[PDB]
């Protein structure tokens, strides 16, 4: 779809563990008048990583939703597969919320929450598991609209099961992901609860899930024993605390998402409805 020669690098936007995203100018008219785009490429183009990247591209191209970053096309010349997507200039929600927190009230946080929920509801209709729902993977287009911005870990559920068994962001993981490496819509709901916690702490680093969990566990632990003591903590119903200023009903949603019983966690459809109702009530539909 895109031609390598016209694409001009401008600046790096983000770097993951296997890919990076660049800000580039696509200029088919060679007049520098072309659109600025975001370009994802692999750091190391091994056979494994390229096969994974191809499926990620297929996943994004199949998604069309207001709250999912827009696929544009692919670009290659010989092993230089790149994914072209719409550029969102406010960057990740983490940076945005940090910079603008004093101006972002709870009604606005719930607007972002609702948009994330509806994007995930849409993902569920395709039987996709995101596996990395966290504010680092949410992008901001404008002050009224966020989009799920990265799908590098997203899996398609197999046809015989409602879960996929597969360096992990352990402080966002459901207990069965930690113990059984099992990922499902329900483990995405668990991670969504952590996202809600991130939003209502305004991405303060001292209150981040890793900082909170390590204080609860003990900083003497490293690597494997961190995971062990996190599992024991969650099994014993230890949970992240209610953020300062967070309404109790919003914390209650977090804690329902963090149920150890997978079957007890809410659906994204129900989360979107409840968040929308809370937001409307807070804005003056109930006071
Ligand atoms: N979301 C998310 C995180 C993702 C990083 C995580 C792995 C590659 C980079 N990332 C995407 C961007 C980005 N920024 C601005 N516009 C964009 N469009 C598509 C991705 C994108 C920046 N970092």
């Amino acid at each position: 779809q895109f031609e390598e020669r016209h694409l001009k690098f401008l600046q790096q936007l983000g770097k993951g563990n296997f890919g990076s995203v660049e800000m580039c100018r696509y200029d088919p008219l060679q007049d520098n008048t072309g659109e600025v785009v975001a370009v994802k490429k692999l750091q190391h183009s091994t056979e494994e990583h390229l096969r994974d990247f191809e499926r990620e591209i297929e996943i994004l191209k199949s998604l069309q939703h207001d709250n999912i970053v827009k696929y544009k096309g692919v670009c290659y010349s010989r092993r230089n597969l790149k994914l072209i997507m719409e550029y969102l200039p406010y960057g990740s929600l983490r940076d945005y919320l940090q910079k603008h927190k004093e101006r972002i009230d709870h009604i606005k946080l719930l607007q972002y929450t609702s948009q994330i929920c509806k994007g995930m509801e849409y993902l569920g209709t395709k039987r996709y598991i995101h596996r990395d729902l966290a504010t680092r993977n949410i992008l901001v287009e404008n002050e009224n609209r966020v989009k799920i911005g990265d799908f590098g870990l997203t899996k398609v559920l197999p046809q015989d099961k409602e879960y996929y068994k597969v360096e992990s962001p352990i402080f966002w993981y459901a207990p069965e992901s930690l113990t059984e490496s099992k990922f499902s819509v329900a483990s995405d709901v668990w991670s969504f609860g952590v996202v809600l916690y991130e939003l209502f702490t305004y991405i303060e680093k001292s209150k981040s899930p890793p900082a909170e969990f390590m204080r609860m566990i003990g900083n003497d632990k490293q690597g494997q024993m961190i995971v062990f003591h996190l599992i024991e903590l969650l099994k014993n119903n230890g949970r992240l605390p209610r953020p300062d200023g967070c309404p109790d009903e919003i914390y209650m949603i977090m804690t329902e998402c963090w149920n150890n019983n997978v079957n007890q966690r809410p659906s994204f459809r129900d989360l979107a409805l409840r968040v929308d109702q809370i937001r409307d009530n807070m804005a003056g539909g109930s006071g």
